[PDB]
DNA sequence: ATTTATGACGT
DNA sequence: ACGTCATA
């Protein structure tokens, strides 16, 4: 009477540094070569945002400034964010992502988690394919780029081990030794193959997946074998994966929470939480949260996946950092004028692409000498798609804010978030 | 001065 | 409504 949490078929898809990606497809100087995207050069190089797999070999990360990556990789090529109205401008990354999601769309259910990455449900699509091919074995040729997580178990190059650990895996689907579970993965594992396929051969882009029974899962078994690999994450490897895995490197477990199960519990690994009672981690966390974690350390999951192919909100935003937070009146609203400027453009084609309008316009701030990322957030109604009324609207509701022609303290942060679509 | 986005939850 | 958290 005990859910193992095998219902569904999940993926997640990761596209490989992608806005390196696009760049790379748009420039073929910076192809197959250590490459970083940076972001507002004058100020130590600019901001790197997404880094090439040769150039993360030299130590090259994101949130590093270019001078510095400079000095980790000499011969580091960079390409930078357009910059519109004085600020950066991922345009051509958002309409790249949306050629990618297309492609996804059609293969299966797809819940966009940001720009680079889509939870795909598989289970239906699954349940089809496993009728067309029935009682015939699955070719190892139909998994060319697959890993099987904890096969081999019993050649000194990683392309060995991999075909190994799948042969293992297929062989004792072929006998019988496997669950059904295990086939519905591994056929959702072919068909995150093909959806591979097509994602490169028409976009040119590259992708990692981890195919698993839900998305904790697969979020975790895409980022086992990259780049442009996909990883199956069975029910049956989790106690193993689990025995060794900080727990940390579990969605949602990144950050206080994550510390406070340590902290608290004492552990250090996710598989040691299946030794607390569900009551035990409850009293600790919470309910929800102490639900949650009972049936996750044991590999069980049951957030769905959205059928959401766009974003559920439009904003821009643009920090002040040191001796550029904003200190005037007219300063503060020229740029809340570029913001909504930005804004409307974007709120204009979404308008025309989606069929749907905004309602709500979130204005958000940011202090000098605060450390939380929101100062404060207030919020108008937003009725017409216009850059100057969107502005003024936005200086309406913060303008208190101000001690006092002159702004004090300064403002380190704009944000205009357009929210609360409905359709049109 | 590691941005500029996102989505979710608590109250 | 507003603040906080988590992710890349």
């Amino acid at each position: 009477h005990m859910a193992t949490g095998q219902d569904r078929v999940v993926a997640l898809v990761d596209m490989d540094c992608f806005f390196v990606q696009v760049e790379q497809r748009q420039n073929p100087h910076l192809r197959n070569k250590p490459c970083a995207v940076v972001q507002y050069k004058s100020w130590k190089g600019g901001g790197i945002i997404a880094v090439s797999y040769e150039a993360r070999a030299f130590g090259v990360t994101r949130s590093m400034w270019a001078d510095d990556a400079k000095k980790l990789c000499p011969d580091l090529l960079l390409a930078q964010v357009r910059e519109s109205r004085g600020k950066a401008n991922l345009t051509k990354y958002r309409e790249a992502s949306v050629e990618v999601m297309e492609i996804m769309s059609r293969f299966a259910v797809i819940e966009r988690a940001s720009i680079d990455e889509a939870y795909v449900d598989l289970t239906s699509a699954v349940q089809e394919r496993l009728q067309k091919l029935q009682g015939q074995p699955i070719s190892a040729d139909l998994l060319p780029s697959t890993y099987i997580e904890g096969l081999p178990q019993g050649t000194v190059q990683k392309e060995g081990m991999r075909k190994q650990g799948l042969f293992q895996w297929l062989d004792s689907l072929q006998i019988d030794n496997l669950t059904s579970p295990d086939l519905q993965l591994t056929v959702g594992a072919v068909i995150v193959e093909e959806m591979r396929a097509a994602i490169e051969r028409e976009t040119g882009f590259q992708c990692s997946a981890g195919i698993s029974h839900n998305k904790v899962l697969a979020k975790l078994a895409c980022g086992l074998n990259k780049p442009n690999r996909q990883t199956l994450v069975s029910h049956g490897s989790v106690p193993q994966l689990f025995s060794q895995m900080p727990i940390r490197k579990i969605r949602s477990l990144g950050g206080k929470l994550g510390a406070s199960v340590i902290e608290i519990l004492g552990i250090e690994y996710m598989g040691e939480l299946t030794q607390f009672t569900e009551s035990q981690l409850q009293s600790h966390f919470g309910e929800k949260n102490g639900s949650w974690l009972y049936a996750m350390c044991r590999g069980i999951e049951h957030d769905p996946v959205k059928p959401r192919q766009l974003p559920k909100t439009i904003g821009c935003s643009k920090n002040f950092p040191g001796k550029t937070a904003l200190a005037t009146r007219e300063q503060v609203q020229w740029w809340l004028l570029q913001l909504a400027q930005e804004l409307e453009e974007r709120l204009t084609k979404d308008r025309n692409d989606n069929d749907r309008v905004a309602t709500q316009l979130v204005v958000s701030i940011r202090v000098q000498g605060d450390k939380r990322l929101s100062s404060l957030r207030r919020c108008c109604a937003l009725t017409r798609y216009d850059a100057h009324k969107m502005s003024h609207d936005a200086f309406t509701v913060i303008k208190n804010c101000n001690t006092s022609t002159e702004w004090s303290p300064p403002l380190t942060m704009l944000f205009l978030c357009a929210t609360k679509f409905s359709a049109s």
